[PDB]
């Protein structure tokens, strides 16, 4: 289930927060202009940039502490605070994160794996309500 | 994205080339006066063929090229002065070039595969504007 799939993309999470993160800029490949560093390489050039796997799994990280403080999938209040008053998401809107766990939710789906995804879906919509009350527009 | 889409079309080069040329010929039926030898045939006799196979690498090698050697979706002058000065493309105006990447474009959005179709959608009105630059009618 969920808890079990927070073990398993922590086990592993560089990958994990590598394929996602391009899975997302493969099925919104608009998105990759809030990443000016990421425009016109290949995938192979991303993972050879310290920051790309970096700023990855910090990314990943962030999101496995908010999934695990959450209780059935519902997060704190004050986690989606700090996603909203984050100066890197200064000019972000509820869409992103929509759009980052659609991809999220497809990724999982099409994995040998074995994921609990409608959870997954689940605690993006329930992060999507709690980041726009916290003030994102 | 664009990129990684280069990378992705190389590493089934064949299949892709063949794949998108028969698209191409099947939307513009017409087309096939520019060529010898493919009238009358089916997608199956066409991939048979001695030539056809290797002259849709060769197209799409160098296709891929282009794409490679440009700078977000432009490419180079003088890939463009090539394409227009090749012998092989003495007949030709900037609405065969169009209709290419009318069917490359539809192929990708038809496709499994998760293609930056925008981004080769742009990519191919560059290279029209970069081969009327260089000349082509
Ligand atoms: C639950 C979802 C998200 C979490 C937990 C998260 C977390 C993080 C973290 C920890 C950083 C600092 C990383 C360094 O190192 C960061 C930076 C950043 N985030 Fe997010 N983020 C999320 C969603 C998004 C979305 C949806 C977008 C845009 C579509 C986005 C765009 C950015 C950008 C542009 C930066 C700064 C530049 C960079 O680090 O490459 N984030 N985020
Ligand atoms: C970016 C687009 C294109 C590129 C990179 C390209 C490249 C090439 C190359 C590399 C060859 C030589 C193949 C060989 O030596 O075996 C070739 C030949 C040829 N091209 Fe193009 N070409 C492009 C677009 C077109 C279009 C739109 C047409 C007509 C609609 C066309 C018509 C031909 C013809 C008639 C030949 C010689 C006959 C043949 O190979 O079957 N080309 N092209």
């Amino acid at each position: 289930g969920f808890k079990q799939d927070i073990a398993t993309i922590r086990g592993d999470l560089r990958t994990y927060a590598q394929d996602i993160f391009l899975a997302f800029l493969n099925k919104y490949p608009d998105e990759r202009r809030y990443f000016k560093n990421y425009v016109g390489k290949s995938d192979q050039e991303l993972k050879s940039m310290a920051k790309f796997g970096d700023h990855t799994e910090k990314w990943f990280n962030l999101m496995m502490e908010v999934a695990d403080r959450a209780t059935d999938c519902v997060p704190l209040a004050s986690d989606a605070n700090t996603l909203v008053q984050m100066k890197q998401h200064s000019s972000l809107t509820t869409g992103n994160f929509e759009k980052l766990f659609v991809a999220l939710v497809e990724y999982m789906r099409a994995s040998g794996q074995s994921f609990d995804s409608q959870s997954w879906d689940r605690f993006g919509k329930n992060l999507v309500s709690a980041l726009s009350s916290a003030g994102m527009k």
